[PDB]
């Protein structure tokens, strides 16, 4: 069996837009992806609410710096055949600059980490699939939750695409199959979450 | 005798908008609060210039992360009957996002820290009073010192009020009794600082 | 299905004593434990080489502080029914003091973290099983690898037992079913590793 | 009126040897010192259980690095006439080397911090009194709690005295006043604690 | 012979605007400055791509916090006759607030660090030259690389000049010598870089 | 012209065992090495008092973690043909374990960092020379300064030699040409320091 790290934020954890509680496992994208691959791959879910690509954020009960946690994830789960990273939604929070630039820079740093990590064995370098999260939409007040800007979130797909092409990795736009909930303008309902896991099965087969 | 922690930033330290030097003790809000309580409470002042709710900031001579310092203050001064926190003014600096969202997320974290800290004895869980600082005002340039946004500072009161209600803690708006000085748009003169100490006496007495 | 976090160091990752490469998944204690529970529970493996209970160690490619990583693990995998922690082998390295005291202190800190974490939902507080790792034995040179002391490693079982009794959690001594390899005096061969996963099924059933 | 910072660990917080609960205020050394000074001085207590001179220690609920917390305490309480530091008891724990060298090196760093801090106003440089804590004694089992070495704890007085003379600051040996409790070999009962505050009045009065 | 520390970011390292590769040594400003000083001084280059004044930034392969690295550079190269700091270009990135206030606050902190550092010998306090980097210009797409704001970059000169006068140090506007390259709006070509080193000789000669 | 990084601690800075002040430039090993190479190499000295291989140590005025600083040195001075590292003397302080194991684990990490760093251009991967510092000697008390163990310092050469051979890098034992001074048991006098610079010329020439 191939092994896959599914690395992300609360969209990967599976936060309900209304309650903030976790979606049933049957609807979480990493579990869905694994079920879709039907015994080919084992998917290790590592979705942390508030996680950024590479920016400290102490507003939660656990460390939100994606790069530090990615290193731990790589060590815990190596050897890995594929790493999938869906991040950027928190990098466009005002505290982290409010713009897509910080998300693409951080994603480039995570790619370099995956590429150059000291794996056991050294030859076990995983492939990488960079996933753009679905863009934000108008929340109830007319804007997305957390002061995020819609137009900046919409820049993540083309910037991540261009980054993946530069670095020689794969890209998928989760916004092409799923939309943010209008309950908060940011998070995904169960249906949209499961549609991401289903949609990722195809590229994950091309890659593996 | 009740014990109270007064945890804040230079508004709590008592920074003179003019000199940047410290207000005399008689005009600092923690001391004024203690004097107004006429011997019923001991108030421990912990006001640090530049302190944020939960964001690292290395531009001063001392750690500005409110969450880390709060844990230290809770341990040094426990058992505490009440924690009063007045923070947010630095969270709206441009480097921390320039917006109120970061402040309220950080205040939620500080509230969680107060609730769940490992106290000696464990049952000594303090009550919590969340205080919105007075908003910034048009400074001598037409803008508050440090690039802070007046509009964003004015969102702290309503967002903190909702937060306090959600978590079942207490709220007071210091802007209801005091305004920032036009000298720099941010800090409080001696009578505005004393005004907060006096106004906090009523709710603190009710809470204790 | 119940959910279980399996939190540890390279003994939990499954390092081969000779090569340092990972044991086949069939022999890793978290996978074995899950297979033994036969659909009752899902076990999330989080075994990181070099991990300590609560001590920084920058000698590896990823963060080794168990407490910081435990917080991330709890957020990624909550709601959890049970956390199992097998740590201490690295806490008795000379750099961390060379003695069992540091391991028991750190384990107490991890227990407090599990108890008091801000879970979604708040009511989802997991049970805890504290696992003492098998003691070190004479490596090739007459002593265990890494300057570890045999007699100190042998203190982990009784100290962890007493800690678990104090805190009202469960305890298992992995040394009662598995022995360190003489190849390095510290790590576990595949057989000893799998015997730990098999042996844990019983207490894990009593607990769940 | 003069202001004094009383910076230490659980000996300064006032941990009861038997229970770990805080001594009553009238038996804590900072409070006793203030009462003896009879209105010459206000003393700000900053005693944190587990605090080291300058060493990270994550086994507690709050940061134990004395240097980082000292910077915070200076900023919160400046302008200060005098800083009193009683630390070293935790630096001789095995995790921090088990020896007195680390305590004296750390005290040097703390003295440097007090000397060179960016005070408001810049010329308000406090005087410094370096205090050797009372040496450990045999606890119930025959040695002090926490793996501490009696012989090493007895070196702090001579080493701190030489350090104080070298840097041109003041020294006081709290061990020449009171002794550690045999209840755990490390902490101070309420009358030993009060004795230290009383004995401190005279030299503090002279320094001020 | 005098010694000089040249502390900066990729403008000091010498990043070519088109390729990102290092300019040849004879076109790097520190080397050019040393050649012009004609044996009066040795200049130690410490230019790190991405370096901010005092802000953590984890998007690169090395620490970008200027304050922490400045302490290291002072210790490595002390005793120093003069410190030259050219920073600010990264502090105006959106992730760090997008504005000049953070650069000037950070420069103040760096100046404080140089003034108050524990030098060997203690009296070897270096002089300080604060350098405003050349302002950003429109890149190919119409604005500078990295989301930087031209208007904000133009504030560094007046703000640094006022800061330098306030603290009693020297100021030099590198922007009054050379301009950012329109290849990316931010970095300096080899002849602009050399021009800054040449222009620095005269004031450095006078300061020394 | 080749470029060489000379990365170390106060032995590399050139600490006078007597005064603690810096050796004249003519007697520092990096400068002596550069002079011996008679214009064929540029040697960048980066020696920091108290530096460890990879362990935080807050007892000085600057960060002592060798790994973090190495990343900074690699970025500031790349492209580099060769990195020379002489570290270990501080890793054997009691606070870091008092033993050679920590030093060799940290040297492995530093070697990994040199190998895998994101260089500009990526193909500019330096060669590596690992240098064992001269062992500690009986100081004026009969023991080396700082509680260091002579026996443990003597293990650095054989452990580093094996490490270098395993990783396919170069090794030199500075103890083969120099001894620590009996003045403090730890530091090197001016002729011992120069002796290392001269002896390193042969292998450095062969490596380049
Ligand atoms: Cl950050
Ligand atoms: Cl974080
Ligand atoms: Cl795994
Ligand atoms: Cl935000
Ligand atoms: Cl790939
Ligand atoms: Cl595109
Ligand atoms: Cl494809
Ligand atoms: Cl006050
Ligand atoms: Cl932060
Ligand atoms: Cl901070
Ligand atoms: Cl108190
Ligand atoms: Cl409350
Ligand atoms: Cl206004
Ligand atoms: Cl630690
Ligand atoms: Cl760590
Ligand atoms: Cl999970
Ligand atoms: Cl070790
Ligand atoms: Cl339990
Ligand atoms: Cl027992
Ligand atoms: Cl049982
Ligand atoms: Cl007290
Ligand atoms: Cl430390
Ligand atoms: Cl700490
Ligand atoms: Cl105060
Ligand atoms: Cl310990
Ligand atoms: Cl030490
Ligand atoms: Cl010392
Ligand atoms: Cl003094
Ligand atoms: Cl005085
Ligand atoms: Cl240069
Ligand atoms: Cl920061
Ligand atoms: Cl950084
Ligand atoms: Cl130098
Ligand atoms: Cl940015
Ligand atoms: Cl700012
Ligand atoms: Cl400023
Ligand atoms: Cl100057
Ligand atoms: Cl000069
Ligand atoms: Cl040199
Ligand atoms: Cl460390
Ligand atoms: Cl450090
Ligand atoms: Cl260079
Ligand atoms: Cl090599
Ligand atoms: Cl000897
Ligand atoms: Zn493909
Ligand atoms: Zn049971």
């Amino acid at each position: 069996m191939k092994t896959v790290l599914a690395f992300g934020d609360s969209l990967t954890w599976g936060a309900d837009p209304a309650t903030g509680l976790r979606h049933p496992v049957e609807h979480r994208w990493p579990d869905v992806l694994e079920a879709e691959l039907a015994g080919k791959a084992k998917v290790h879910p590592e979705g942390l609410g508030g996680r950024t690509t590479c920016y400290d954020d102490h507003a939660g009960p656990a460390c939100r710096n994606g790069a530090r946690a990615l290193e731990v994830a790589l060590s815990c789960h190596m050897p890995l055949d594929l790493v999938i990273i869906m991040l950027g939604t928190n990098d466009i929070k005002p505290v982290h600059g409010g713009r897509a630039e910080a998300a693409v820079s951080g994603m480039r740093r995570l790619a370099q980490i995956v590429e150059t990590f000291i794996y056991k064995p050294r030859e076990a370098v995983p492939k990488l699939l960079i996933v753009a999260p679905p863009p934000c939409v108008a929340g109830p007040g007319g804007e997305p939750a957390g002061g995020r800007d819609i137009e900046q979130s919409m820049r993540l797909a083309p910037l991540y695409r261009k980054l993946a092409a530069e670095l020689g990795h794969h890209f998928f736009d989760a916004g092409s199959v799923a939309s943010a909930s209008p309950v908060d303008g940011v998070h995904l309902d169960a249906s949209a979450t499961a549609a991401i896991g289903r949609a990722l099965a195809a590229p994950v087969r091309d890659i593996l």
